[PDB]
């Protein structure tokens, strides 16, 4: 397999899944660097977040095992197509981008908090991340471009 990916094993069924530990995605299919990329992403921020504020709540109380609840549940709504990744960064994102559907615009490395750009790097275009954690708190990032 390609570096980031590895062969699992889903608990429920048995079926083999690949799992990639550096953007948190996973997917049934085998999967198949850039200099630039642009992503937009959803924040959920919790009590030990940097700066526990957001334009939601001015004062951010969830505790970070809830924010990753949450997180999740966005998540599912996004992959059964129930919900569009946009539609919910701008309802819910705790930054913000939610002002524009959670779009950060374009960046090099050596700009965003290291594991966000490390799962935004190793995204494909069009491909959204799992849950990834910074200072900020929990986020789900989608390569645009």
């Amino acid at each position: 397999l390609p570096p980031g990916w590895e062969k699992a094993m889903s608990r429920s069924s048995g079926r083999v899944y690949y799992f990639n530990h550096i953007t948190n995605a996973s997917q049934w299919e085998r999967p198949s660097e850039p200099a630039r990329v642009r992503c937009s992403h959803l924040l959920v921020k919790h009590s030990q977040s940097r700066r526990p504020s957001s334009w939601r709540q001015e004062k951010i109380t969830r505790t970070k095992e809830e924010a990753l609840e949450l997180i999740n549940g966005y998540i599912q709504k996004i992959k059964s197509g129930e919900e569009d990744f946009e539609s919910l960064a701008s309802q819910f994102s705790d930054c913000s981008s939610a002002k524009a559907r959670g779009d950060l615009g374009a960046f090099s490395r050596g700009q965003m908090q290291k594991p966000f750009e490390d799962a935004s790097f190793a995204l494909r275009t069009g491909e959204m991340s799992g849950p990834v954690f910074t200072d900020s708190g929990i986020h789900i990032i989608l390569r645009t471009e």
